[PDB]
């Protein structure tokens, strides 16, 4: 009955797009998109949302807007939107990346895993960050949760719901949000005065390269760790009063078994309490393609 014109590849039609699987709770599916009803199509990721208020819908946008800005081999491609619903919900669409959370990937995999293969992995994590830095976005959420394997030798940055943009003039955003934080990998600034910034990064990714040297030994993750060094039994507000009295006396994580001193030096100068003296992402980035090009 109708003519058809296609100038937007980003608008993926929401009756070609095929459940294929429940990825985790917002939440995410696999689907394949099957414009020609062949039974075949591109395999992608949908993301949704669970209530579309006018805050979180308006976060939602936010997010997809920044994903779209973005393009980079260690970032989480964008494809498109899906106006689901008769045009009455959104969706996102991005590339699937088989191999999930870097967290489960290190869990799961050990097979795979040497320290060769960390460094690489903490080197795309780094250059991923010195492009966001470009954009001037503060991830705010940078944990091994959060970086997504595609293959043995290719990680990417996503989870990008938390990002927050510096204007021209600003070297630091403040937030003050309601409910939980991921208070084990947030800077002592963060913690104390809810500030952000490119330095507050570094300090995440501090924590970072302490995860994937601890290759998610259940018993050594930062929660597990800090825990043990508070108190196991407190609860609540004093978990937080204790964690920020620690950070600011110099307790920190301890050297993973078997972590070579130099990479444990490296998360040392990211946990600095003084922001102006962490190094930069371009400096880590040298430093661990450095230690790599060495051997
Ligand atoms: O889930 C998989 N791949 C994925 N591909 C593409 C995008 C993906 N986003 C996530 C994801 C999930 Cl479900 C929960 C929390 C945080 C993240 Cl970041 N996972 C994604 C693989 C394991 C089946």
């Amino acid at each position: 009955s109708g003519a058809f014109e296609d100038r937007d590849p980003t608008q993926f039609e929401e009756r070609h797009l095929k459940f294929l699987q429940q990825l985790g709770k917002g939440s995410v599916e696999m689907c394949r998109y099957d414009p020609l009803q062949d039974n075949t199509g591109e395999v992608v990721a949908v993301k949704k949302l669970q209530h579309s208020t006018e805050e979180h819908l308006r976060d939602f946008e936010r997010e997809i807007e920044i994903l779209k800005s973005l393009q980079h081999d260690n970032i989480v491609k964008y494809k498109g939107v899906c106006y689901s619903a008769g045009r009455r919900n959104l969706k996102l669409i991005m590339e699937y990346l088989p191999y999930g959370s870097l967290r489960d990937y290190l869990q799961k995999h050990k097979e795979r895993i040497d320290h060769i293969k960390l460094l690489q992995y903490t080197s795309q994590i780094c250059k991923g960050m010195e492009y966001l830095g470009t954009k001037r976005y503060i991830h705010r959420d940078l944990a091994t949760r959060n970086i997504l394997v595609e293959n043995e030798n290719r990680v990417k940055i996503g989870d990008f719901g938390l990002t927050k943009v510096l204007p021209q003039d600003k070297e630091y955003y403040k937030v003050k949000e309601p409910g939980e934080s991921p208070i084990f990998w947030y800077a002592p600034e963060s913690l104390t005065e809810s500030k952000f910034s490119v330095a507050s990064d570094v300090w995440s990714f501090g924590v970072v390269l302490y995860e994937l040297f601890t290759y998610i030994e259940k018993s050594k993750s930062p929660p597990a760790e800090f825990m043990r060094m508070i108190g196991n039994d407190k609860q609540g507000q004093m978990i937080v009063f204790h964690l920020i009295e620690l950070l600011k006396n110099n307790g920190r994580l301890p050297r993973p078994d078997g972590c070579p001193d130099e990479i444990y030096m490296i998360m040392t100068e990211c946990w600095n309490n003084n922001v102006n003296q962490r190094p930069s992402f371009r400096d880590l980035a040298l430093r661990v393609d450095q230690i790599r090009d060495n051997m």
